[PDB]
């Protein structure tokens, strides 16, 4: 009794109360809170360690895999077969490299050098060299990872200590190393800590496991918390392992309080000094100094050896943590004792064998204690996080101290239930090590880089490079001027038709004018008022009238009597009466015209399809339809593409708006050309109108290295296949299309909605411009993606939702650059042309895609800059639809009679 009451009042700061263990609990519990809050992390020092493992093995994991686990006390390299062959969960082999202290503590190239040279010999040993076995990585030190397949060091602990490696992503530099070999391949998947596998390995056999616990070499402690509460993961969907990194608890000096003189002279003279203060206390690595350190003290007091000192007793890392082990055996502890302190150089008398495993039993259960206090913290987490009055959880647990110690894991067991008496917890000692778990984290990582990589292939035909971009908008110029040269203009696909509006507005119109504007998706009819002089002035009215798709795609003379009907309810509608109004007819369709008010219609485009229209004078079909009604009457001065009024209602206060621009339904330009260079129009003075009808470049095959499957697809199910097909990649009747298509494909896949094809995917027209639009909206978060997902008809997940915006985005950035490029082909023509240095030119635009659009009007703004940097190009956008423009057309088109 008196020996060990003597030594418990020398070490009596060693022995720690449940009162000073509940403190040390509640200390935790902050420190936890500080690692995962956004405002505390930089300073916590309780990382709290997202590690992108979000579940515990489902049982679904199969295949064949190589683990490689590196940072505890040996090196080992394991093959792990899972579910391979019936009736056998998993099957292991395992190989054991010698990795002296010279590598351990050398420069990183030399340490990744010996790790690949280690992984070679087995798979040559093995033969598995051509397998292309994905590859697990169990890494067991403090890592910055932003997904499964990166592992940035934040700082080495326990025994390493590599030069070049803190602050490197290591799998980068096992790669290097691997490549630098030349002897293999190995594609690295997966990187987890080593309580992260332990958990897994755990987890595979007890679906309760929600813990992996280290206590080794070091020790450290992983856990499933809430996305909700790890701020630095986005997304409050769900759980996520923590890798607390409970290892440098107390680094900041929060438990000064705590360690004793002996915990400072052994941090003091450890490989990393000041850091890593808890483990310290509690790990294998340490727990023989502390003791040699205490015996050391207690020698020179004369309390052990009568006084005897050896140097050997003396020697840093001369009493390990096995001798503490062996000491503390129940039967011949005492006779281990003896053995090991004689071998010291001392002859240590049967009462300092006792002494000494009595100071061997404080050492380790204070360790011990330690662990169920910082464990007990995590527990409470885990019972708050879950919300009932009890908790029922699996720890998994590995390391050599608790394995072997005789005492060790009862002692902690015990200490840690009494600590959390809320709690039903089942340790399961983890007897196969890091790998197997490694190995379910490997092949969840690796089906989702498989997933990932065919979703990239598919994504990328759709990235345009500046230079590919460079040469879209020369084959625009191209054809451009095959469209403007008599020679070349009628196999021309861009047909560069003449309006026969030769200037912008003079500030000298004035009149009050009718307008219809028909075409885009809203017809209306409108009254416009326009003043010039002192304080000029612009007044409009309209009303928007429906067009079934039946009379839309009916007769002609159904559509003109429709759009007479329209015309004579407006004339009510405003109380108009009085002599015959001049009247401007924007009618958005390529017409071939003799004059402004005269054009023959070409061809239908976007989804109009009335019969007997091609090929005839539209004025005349208006015309003739006015005759039917035998009502009002109306002087129709002018026919318009609604790209050109669009750039005169911009060009009524901007000089420079020399280009109109529509971006809805259909895509397409127009510009001012020089009377020169339009070959078809008679006359070499002034200039021109020239409305493009950019829609049909591509027709001739001029844009089939850039289409893809899914372009020939909407073109193939349209209803005018074969056609526009460049404002099929760029406007909002088609967008829509591309991304249907490609989510379809993605469904069947299995990438996306549980490869659930539905019959709300399958029917067209569902990606509306408003929609595709809401989805990429910055300023809404996954729920809101979700609610517009579902509330189509689809089954959206958060990871569906990501993919459907990634999806939209990528097909939206390609209309964006491929339209940049057809207006950088048009400026710099304007600017060449006039031989000047820079251009500063103003570009009208409207359209509903383009107006709506999160980041199609600036991705375009940015590509033209990017593609003509010699011109600086305004975009502005029309407040007044084309209506202020078809009226300025009409007073100058009467002016010109006169
Ligand atoms: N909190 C503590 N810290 C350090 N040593 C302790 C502590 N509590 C008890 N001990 C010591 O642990 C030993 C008791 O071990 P225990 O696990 O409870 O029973 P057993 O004798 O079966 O191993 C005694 O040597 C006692 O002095
Ligand atoms: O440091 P140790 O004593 O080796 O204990 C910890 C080690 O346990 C092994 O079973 C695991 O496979 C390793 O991943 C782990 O690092
Ligand atoms: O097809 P949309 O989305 O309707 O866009 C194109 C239309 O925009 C309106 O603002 C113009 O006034 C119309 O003349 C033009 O045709
Ligand atoms: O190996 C057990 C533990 O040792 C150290 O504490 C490392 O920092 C930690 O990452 C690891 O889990
Ligand atoms: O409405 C925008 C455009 O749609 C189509 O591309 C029409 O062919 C064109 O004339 C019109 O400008």
């Amino acid at each position: 009794d008196d020996q060990v009451k003597k030594i418990d009042k020398y070490l009596y700061a060693m022995r720690l109360s449940d009162e000073t263990l509940i403190d040390i609990m509640t200390r935790f519990r902050k420190e936890m809170k500080n690692g995962l809050s956004r405002d505390f992390n930089p300073t916590a020092t309780v990382k709290m360690l997202p590690t992108f493992v979000r579940s515990i093995p489902d049982g679904s994991e199969k295949g064949d895999f190589i683990a490689l686990d590196l940072g505890g006390s040996s090196f080992r390299i394991l093959r792990v077969q899972v579910n391979h062959e019936k009736n056998q969960n998993v099957h292991m082999e395992s190989e054991v490299y010698d990795t002296p202290e010279n590598i351990v503590h050398g420069s990183g190239s030399q340490l990744f050098d010996h790790v690949a040279e280690c992984l070679g010999d087995f798979m040559e040993k093995r033969k598995i060299k051509d397998k292309k076995l994905p590859v697990g990585f169990t890494f067991s030190f403090p890592c910055q990872q932003s997904k499964i397949d990166e592992a940035i060091l934040i700082t080495w602990t326990k025994r390493f200590k590599a030069s070049g490696v803190e602050g490197a992503d290591v799998v980068k530099l096992l790669n290097k190393a691997i490549k630098k070999r030349g002897d293999y391949d190995a594609n690295i998947v997966a990187v987890v800590n080593d309580t992260v596998g332990t958990m897994m390995t755990c987890g595979y056999d007890d679906q309760h496991c929600e813990v992996g616990l280290i206590i080794g070499t070091g020790t450290n402690a992983c856990y499933m918390e809430e996305l909700r509460h790890i701020d630095l993961v986005e997304g409050d969907e769900g759980r996520m392992c923590i890798n607390t990194e409970w290892g440098a608890f107390g680094d900041d000096g929060s438990l000064e309080d705590i360690r004793t003189e002996f915990d400072r002279a052994i941090d003091a003279y450890s490989l990393n000094p000041g850091k890593q203060l808890f483990e310290k206390m509690v790990s294998g690595m340490y727990l023989g100094e502390l003791v040699r350190l205490i015996l050391v003290k207690m020698a020179k007091e004369g309390l052990l050896f009568e006084g005897r000192i050896t140097p050997e007793l003396l020697t840093r890392g001369k009493f390990n943590t096995s001798d503490v082990s062996a000491i503390e055996k129940n039967k011949e502890g005492l006779h281990n004792a003896k053995e090991i302190l004689t071998r010291l150089g001392v002859e240590p008398s049967d009462d300092d064998c006792v002494s000494v495993q009595h100071v061997c039993t404080i050492v380790s259960f204070r360790s011990a204690n330690l662990v169920a206090a910082t464990l007990g913290a995590i527990l409470n987490r885990l019972r708050d996080n879950k919300g009932t009055p009890r908790l029922r959880t699996t720890v998994g647990v590995d390391g050599s101290l608790y394995k072997t110690h005789p005492q060790y894991s009862r002692r902690f067991h015990k200490t840690l239930r009494r600590l959390v008496p809320d709690s039903d917890v089942r340790f399961l000692l983890s007897e196969s090590g890091s790998g197997k778990g490694a190995a379910m984290v490997t092949a969840v990582a690796y089906r989702l880089a498989e997933q990932h990589r065919q979703i990239e292939e598919t994504l990328a035909h759709f990235h345009l490079t500046k230079d590919m971009l460079l040469e879209v908008k020369k084959r625009m110029r191209a054809e451009m001027e095959l469209g403007l040269r008599k020679q070349t203009h009628n196999n021309a696909v861009v047909k560069m038709l003449p309006s026969f509006v030769r200037r912008t507005p003079d500030g000298t119109e004035n009149g009050d004018f009718l307008a219809l504007d028909l075409g885009g998706t809203n017809f209306r009819v409108l009254l416009v008022k326009i003043r010039s002089g002192k304080k000029r002035t612009v007044e409009m009215h309209n009303k928007i009238y429906a067009i079934p798709i039946e009379i839309m795609q009916g007769t002609g003379e159904e559509l003109f009597d429709h759009i007479v009907s329209c015309i004579s309810d407006f004339l009510d509608y405003m109380g108009i009466k009085g002599p015959r109004m001049p009247l401007g007819f924007t009618f958005s369709f390529p017409c071939q015209q003799t004059s402004l008010d005269a054009g023959i219609l070409i061809t239908w485009t976007k989804g109009f399809k009335a019969t007997d229209c091609v090929g005839h004078d539209v004025v005349t079909l208006l015309r003739d339809a006015i005759k039917r009604r035998e009502e009002f009457d109306l002087d129709v001065v002018a026919v318009v593409n609604d790209t050109v009024g669009t750039m005169m209602t911009c060009a009524y206060e901007e000089p420079t708006c020399e280009v109109g621009l529509i971006v809805g339904t259909g895509s397409n330009a127009c510009y001012m050309e020089e009377m020169k260079n339009v070959e078809m129009v008679e006359g070499d003075q002034g200039q021109m109108c020239i409305n493009m009808e950019w829609g049909a470049f591509g027709d001739n095959g001029c844009l089939d290295d850039i289409r893809t499957h899914y372009d020939r697809l909407v073109d193939e199910y349209s209803l005018n296949a074969g056609k526009q097909r460049y404002e099929k990649m760029i406007s909002g009747m088609y967008l829509g299309e591309i991304v249907r298509n490609i989510l379809i494909d993605f469904t069947k896949k299995g990438f996306l909605f549980r490869g659930q094809i539905s019959e709300t995917l399958k029917t067209r027209g569902i990606f509306e411009t408003k929609f595709l639009s809401q989805i990429e909206s910055d300023r809404l978060a996954l729920l809101q993606v979700r609610a517009i997902l579902q509330q189509l008809g689809l089954n959206s997940t958060c990871d569906d939702s990501i993919l459907v915006k990634t999806v939209c985005g990528v097909v939206s950035r390609r209309a964006a650059q491929l339209c940049g490029a057809g207006m950088a082909a048009v400026v710099d023509k304007i600017r060449e042309n006039r031989g000047l240095d820079r251009l500063n030119v103003t570009v009208g635009v409207d359209g509903t895609l383009y107006k709506l659009h999160p980041h199609f009007s600036r991705i375009m703004h940015q590509t033209v800059k990017e593609l003509s940097p010699k011109c600086n190009v305004s975009f502005l956008l029309s407040e007044d639809g084309s209506g202020k423009g078809a009226a300025l057309i009409t007073a100058v088109g009467v002016r010109l009679r006169t």
